[PDB]
């Protein structure tokens, strides 16, 4: 089975460099970067907001674990936003590619 | 951890930023959700009456738990402007668990 | 139920284009565009980065394989990346409408 991993990277160069990890080591398929989102959240008590690069992984449930391991390692912030969503059906080549991919 | 409601993401659109960050900041301050990540200069194309629509959108990305998002669909629905609103829910079928904690701890 | 279908296309025309095209024939209700992102991916031993527009597309558990098949059909590339998600709940005047809006 396919999934969806939603990631996101303080900065562009954050984001390049943790998806090229992670595809180098063949814990995801392929990554779409969107910069110039805003996260915003409460800490202590105050609403804060963040410029950050959302970032779209796709990979297997297989590797859904080593991936999020991998992601929270070479993330600069302690706790990053590392949620994994499950692909429920989608075009069969692109799918195959993406399970090929890891091998 | 044992005491985690499991997480979900709800996908929300808004019709400009202004609208964007006044959902956002009342439904966190509300603690309805976690966190929102807006992502602006999207446009949304569907038909209304033969016509085929074009606007310019934000496109939030929500994180709340299974036991708020009723509430969080509810406040969003009540501020949002338009009487039809994109508002959808997606599972979290796995998350990193200190993100998940904390996701946790901010709705409690 | 409701799904989203998560798509990828080259650029703002061919997005345009697809979202028109499956929205004439009702296989989907809406659909959201998001440009200015980037897909990695290797190919060929090689990182390679391209420019996306990130689709969001709306439709029905009952219209998704039509769907796939027509996004397929008209997208430019051989192998599209072309994923399903599952929609648990969402609003319900909004989901009456997704549902009425389709074939």
């Amino acid at each position: 089975a396919s999934v969806v991993v939603l990631a996101t990277a303080p900065d562009e160069a954050t984001a390049q460099d943790l998806a090229a990890k992670v595809l180098a080591e063949k814990l995801a398929a392929a990554a779409t970067l969107i910069p110039g989102a805003t996260s915003l959240y409460y800490w202590e008590g105050k609403l804060e907001q963040e410029y950050v690069v959302q970032m779209i992984l796709k990979t297997t449930v297989s590797h859904q674990q080593a991936l999020l391991e991998a992601l929270k390692s070479h993330h600069p912030y302690q706790t990053p936003e590392l949620l994994v969503l499950p692909v429920t059906h989608g075009d069969t080549d692109y799918l195959s590619w993406l399970n090929a991919s890891l091998r």
